[PDB]
RNA sequence: UUUUUU
RNA sequence: UUUUUU
RNA sequence: UUUUUU
RNA sequence: UUUUUU
């Protein structure tokens, strides 16, 4: 018999309902205002402790389907929730004019009545859903690194986003409060990204202008945080036509041993399908099987190998376990890549001019990918130099 | 006929009911007010000597389903817990507001009516059930060890949690003697732990902040207290695609008659199942099979040859019964290896410059393994110098 | 009459 | 009785 | 716990 | 983010 499946019995489990979570959705008459009133009561800086989550959904239905209840509760993101325990029932209500009013009146929400009816109802501001929805799926790209990077990352895009004049945004949106409960408001929910990235990567045609800058932000924010997906997978895993062959760096046991490891948690993230590459933002089942130092040798000697050939993956920080053998990885890499280079130039039959030149070219190219790295190497000793 | 059935034939046993526990569950109109009276109660440093497994129950049921017995007593915990001896009767009760109405009146109890008579029903508290919940599952990791690495372990992942800004807690539950309470909690206990390993590994998706903080701890306690199984299964007893080798420092007759009880018990562990890697925390049938002084000569050489791979295994703290074998195993080991990598690298057709570059890299490789195994050793000396 | 160690 | 690192 | 560039 | 000429 087998003796090792011990080691991997629990990681592959059965598909059941643990949650059964109920969402309510309102249906009233005048959705505008309730919107309006909505996207006041955030730039006000108040939180909903629980009951955010059926004020995003309404938010997101007036944008998407103009209010349309009978076509959203058939679609197919509402489909696949029903999967996993999510209910969504549905409450009818008249004609309201206040969220008090609105909300169905629990005790814990007695701070937000209170935060609530401190709020003066008579201000108005000019936005809508489609303002919100896209300077909120701004933070999707860089948003598991922490606040620095995220708040540097949207101030970067927003400027990008003002020069191709497509959106302008208000002025007080850019403080740095508002974009602190954005950012927390992003990070403790999970209804909101996921519908935002459904709906991001499943239109086809007929964008607007926040449809299309939700599809780019979407489509940058892809393998965020599983860079050791791409780097082992690129480089240390190589494929051929014949098969799939092994990178001469990592043919010892150890490493071998970490190559197995790391094609089991490689196919229970397969497991799941098509919101793989996603899979750190929306936090599924196999993401804590793929962790740093749970891949000592395997995870430097791959960013080294990636570091090699590319000329930007020399800003990443990794830490002070890592980095004397991803040096020795990277130079060992260096001199391997220049000698193939050279014997491959010499393997096909050609005229000699064309050699010389060819030759040249290849030392030129290196010349100034090494000077590039060189450069990339001292920025990144003063970012780590100006962070203390 | 056999001779040799008797030293093993109580070992595998058939299965029984032997306990037949009732379990009460009070179906209550209010849910959330006795929530936080209950978790007020512990707060104020009071145990429930027998009636704590209803209360936890209660309140792992508000977090989970919100309130759904129905769903609740279908689940297929309670469906695994009924083949064991654990039966759930259903009572009801009228709206009440203080704990000595909801408790059952037993003589036994009347140190805890005293208590909770002294108890001010007056103050409230900020907190709900998946804090709670998430603060008892920080302490799965490292809860066969002791106290101190319990509470070393907690205020590292609470700080690790706090920078990644997911959840903060109250600063009322880092103090020592609430600590202390809450590990003594979790220690006696058998319900609550259970109930949180099979809610983290049983979810697929849509995670909240809490249930992303369970799934880690329960992902990061696996193989807590089996080392032993881990250092066997890895290196001595070496599995190749034609089979199952040994290693050649273990080809006497002693260590042998070792390997074949280390077999024998690791079938008596497998007949459980899913539930298997995480024995030493739920405290199943077949434990006490596998200790250290049961096999004095395996685990010394076992961790010797494990520690001679891997650089952080040299902290682990034995006793003065194993320590010259393991010196004399990891050395034998690495002297090996080293030849082993020599041979490896002699075989294949290559050309010389690779042949060089390659054995650089190992030299340089192996250097740094053994300075940051030097190191170590040094941490563990000045860990047991300032023990006493 | 049994004589360790876990 | 368990003793690391994530 | 993740750490680049688009 | 795209960067010419017709």
């Amino acid at each position: 018999m087998d003796y090792h499946k011990i080691l991997t019995a629990g990681l592959s489990v059965q598909q059941g309902i643990v949650r059964q979570r109920v969402i309510p959705v309102y249906q009233v008459n005048n959705l505008e205002e309730i919107c309006q009133l909505i996207i006041q009561a955030f730039e006000a800086g108040v939180d909903f402790q629980e009951s955010a989550d059926s004020f995003l959904l309404m938010l997101c239905l007036h944008h998407a389907y103009q209010g349309d209840y009978k076509l959203f509760l058939e679609s197919g993101a509402v489909k696949y929730l029903e999967g996993h325990g999510f209910r969504f029932e549905v409450k009818k209500r008249d004609g309201v004019k206040r969220l008090e009013e609105l909300l169905p009146a629990v005790s814990s929400g007695k701070n937000i009545k209170r935060t609530l009816a401190a709020m003066p109802e008579e201000e108005t501001t000019e936005a809508n859903a489609g303002q919100f929805l896209s300077f909120a799926s701004l933070f999707l790209p860089k948003l598991v690194v922490g606040e620095k990077a995220c708040l540097e990352k949207v101030q970067r895009q927003i400027q990008v986003h003002a020069e191709q004049g497509l959106i302008q945004y208000p002025t007080a949106w850019q403080s740095v409060g508002h974009m602190m409960v954005i950012f927390r408001l992003m990070r403790t929910n999970f209804l909101i990204k996921f519908l935002l990235i459904h709906q991001g990567m499943h239109m086809v045609a007929g964008h607007d202008a926040n449809d299309a800058v939700i599809s780019n932000s979407v489509a940058q924010a892809r393998f965020s945080g599983l860079l050791i997906v791409k780097t082992v997978l690129d480089h240390i895993l190589q494929k051929t036509e014949r098969g799939v062959r092994l990178h001469p760096l990592a043919r010892t046991a150890k490493v071998k041993n970490e190559v197995n490891s790391f094609k089991a948690a490689l196919s229970s993230l397969a497991k799941h399908g098509e919101y793989a590459p996603f899979a750190r933002l929306l936090n599924l089942s196999g993401v804590n099987n793929l962790e740093h130092g749970l891949f000592p040798q395997l995870s430097a000697i791959a960013l080294g190998v990636a570091t090699a050939h590319g000329s930007t993956l020399a800003g990443v920080n990794v830490g002070e376990q890592y980095q004397q053998l991803r040096e020795a990885a990277t130079e060992a890499e260096k001199q391997l890549q220049q000698y193939a280079e050279s014997r491959e130039l010499d393997h096909l039959g050609l005229d000699d001019q064309e050699k010389k030149i060819l030759m040249n070219f290849h030392q030129k190219k290196n010349e100034i990918s090494f000077q590039q790295t060189n450069a990339m190497v001292t920025l990144r000793k003063e970012r780590l130099a100006k962070l203390t």
